[PDB]
């Protein structure tokens, strides 16, 4: 009787834009869960830990949401939920190509479904990369990342 | 607790394209409601009542879907029926730029979301105008159609 | 040393998206000049003056902006104007394909050239037919269209 | 051993562009049949005898091509030429999403196989409609269309 | 007189996608040539003999076709065969755009002609990269490779 | 009174796709600075000074028009030239997604408008990274590439 719904990524750091998604996510399934799912073959900027307090930490006004790790497959996170829904977000820049064949390839091997939400207009041009980059050059992208995520950029400058 | 999102269209006629999307959205909801919205200005094949009879026979499988019918705003049928979720899905040949505008401006006016969803790839193919098209030449679509859509495009010709 | 850029369109009715890339053009060239070019062949809403005069009202801020008509191709529009160059916005639903086959056309007959800027983040999702469309419908797209548009709208359904 | 690919289309008119890609698939296969069909609701510019006598005339370099009218699906056009296989051009402004959604269905209806080949730059920007648009309004297309087009075309508006 | 087309790619490994076009290339040309062509600055999975060895036992129905290793440009490959004429195929996820910048390159460089050609929707999502990332963390992709590919990558896990 | 627009650019070498955007921009604007920003984070093929001398040499023909090095964030160097405007061009095979996502980040961080113009035709395949594989495997790129280009390029085979 349960809905649920998976918001997997490798959030380094989490955005804005991907907190309108779990927003929406939030608002549409009964449970929501944050799966951060690390890649072992790009050292990120962010710690594991890290991401996951980034994430926990601006997520607070969503109280049907929680954040794990994913360790492996993403479809098999999801079904060790016991759910069958992933939800991504769609911006400006977004590679919706990959995404389809990422989601044609999770229902063929898991048949999880995969839900596309785009983000919203003022949330549409930040991504994980663009924000890093930008940042660690000196540009102001405190207006598209969570504070929590603000203060720990902050403090990598030093 | 209760979920629910509304999968809106003219379905003039509902194909094997759009049930798979029925599907999808029955099983991550409470309740589905398909709602059938008609182009004032499009000369469509089938009459209202004939598009809900076929989108009813065709659904008879899905225990938590009704069938409805819309005359003004799509965000307005979706509010009416206590919802704030539009599911479309998406084939080859989708306009999805137009579809990202719509999702965009049914959030605006209403905060009304949209979650998009790729159709099964032998269904990926199909659209109500391009099976009408081959079917009217003689083509057999037959494979891509609901049969109680077979059954009155083959009266159309008898 | 004199530089200009036409901005050409239908403008039934000129939106804040048009109004945004009016702005950029008008910050970037010496001169603009909004051309209003009407499809002779399309059930336009507003009648040419009632375009001229939205055009007009909406961009009193731009003292280096001045409005005309043209009649036949855009390129022999930008030349009597002593101009080379178009400038044309882009938003979520842009045919881009089509804008960049009419780019290439218009540079291969006149030596025109043409710019393309992306519309802000809130602007870009209206358009003139969906504005049109959702108001007629008795939605509020007022947030996204001048004054001066939505008080003519406004008229038309009262 | 004999190999053959059919170039459909409703050429009005035969584009330079469209000649490129004859001119390839007869480089390529044995044989190649132009397939002019013709859309029965679409206000096509020149009959169909004048469509075949500016194929024909704008062909004569390429001793495998032949020309012949079709009336219904185009997959059984191909088949009643004893072939499998269909050739379209891409350019600047091809829907090419729907390209991809008819190969599917042809392929799916008839087993007819859909290649697809880039135009040559220089005519990547020619279509039928927008040369029509253009030589009507004095603009000179005449560098992107073959002279027995263009001999026509200066014919209609003497 | 005898026709012909080369498939060129990396091939790391074939897939059944892969297998799809050059059963389409196989119905349509006298000879096919699948050309082998390793990436000196990408490690791959498979070394050359492996994916030589992939190719060759996968591809046994279809008499008309060889393999071959190409050790620089894909256009001396293919004129060193006599031939004008790639095949590529188009799936889910195909970086279209680099694609035909490619063919449009292959063209000026050569004078060689690029086909492109759909996959089948069954094998539209299947790509050399995301089979392995797959397969290598446990899931079921046999369907979507040939039972040649397979053998090798349970042996892989070991 | 003065307008201005920067071309920028990492030029890795300099294309005659990139010349023709140049001079679009030169024909537009009274002023324009080629900004040659350098990844730090991608070894390239030319050195800094080579990729500066290199632009230099190629572009006599435009008086109005000067290069120079940037260090940090692009809308940091367009400031500092008293700017407010970025020109860049599209060619086959931009990812232009990735542009529009930079044109708006540029635009929220520093009020910088990106104006896109496409490439003519015979220059619109041509690009650096293409450019150097094609050559560095003996292939005749040099009608794609300025003669101050094509120089170091034959040295660089020795
Ligand atoms: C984690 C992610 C969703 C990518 O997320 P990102 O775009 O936020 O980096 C993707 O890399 C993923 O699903 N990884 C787990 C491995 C996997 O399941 N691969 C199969 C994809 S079909
Ligand atoms: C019915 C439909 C979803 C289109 O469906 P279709 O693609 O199945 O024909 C769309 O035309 C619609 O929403 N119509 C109702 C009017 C409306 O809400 N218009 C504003 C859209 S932003
Ligand atoms: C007016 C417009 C720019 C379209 O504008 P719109 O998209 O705002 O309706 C276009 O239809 C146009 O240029 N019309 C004039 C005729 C012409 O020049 N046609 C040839 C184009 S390559
Ligand atoms: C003729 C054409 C190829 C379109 O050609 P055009 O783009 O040159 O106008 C297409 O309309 C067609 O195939 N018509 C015949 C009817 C048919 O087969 N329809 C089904 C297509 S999947
Ligand atoms: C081998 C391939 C076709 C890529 O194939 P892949 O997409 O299967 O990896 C491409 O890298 C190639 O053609 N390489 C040979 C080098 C070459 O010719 N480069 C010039 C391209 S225009
Ligand atoms: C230099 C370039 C324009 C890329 O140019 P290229 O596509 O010619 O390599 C881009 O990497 C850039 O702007 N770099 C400077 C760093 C920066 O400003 N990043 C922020 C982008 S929003
Ligand atoms: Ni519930
Ligand atoms: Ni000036
Ligand atoms: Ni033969």
């Amino acid at each position: 009787h349960m809905t649920g719904a998976v918001c997997p990524g490798s959030f380094d750091p989490v955005t804005l834009g991907h907190v309108d998604i779990f927003e929406r996510a939030a608002a549409q399934f009964d449970e929501v869960v944050v799966a951060i799912l690390v890649n072992p073959a790009k050292t990120g900027m962010f710690d594991l830990d890290e991401r996951i307090a980034m994430v926990k930490e601006s997520t607070t006004h969503l109280p049907n949401l929680r954040v794990q790790v994913g360790h492996g497959l993403v479809v098999d996170f999801v079904r060790s939920c016991g759910m069958t829904a992933i939800v991504k977000g769609l911006r400006t820049g977004t590679d919706f190509e990959y995404e389809l064949q990422m989601a044609q390839m999770n229902k063929h091997i898991a048949g999880v479904d995969t839900f596309f939400v785009a983000t919203a207009p003022r949330y549409s041009f930040v991504s994980s990369s663009l924000a890093k980059e930008v940042a660690m050059l000196g540009g102001d992208v405190s207006e598209l990342l969570p504070e929590p995520v603000n203060r720990r950029l902050r403090d990598r400058l030093n």
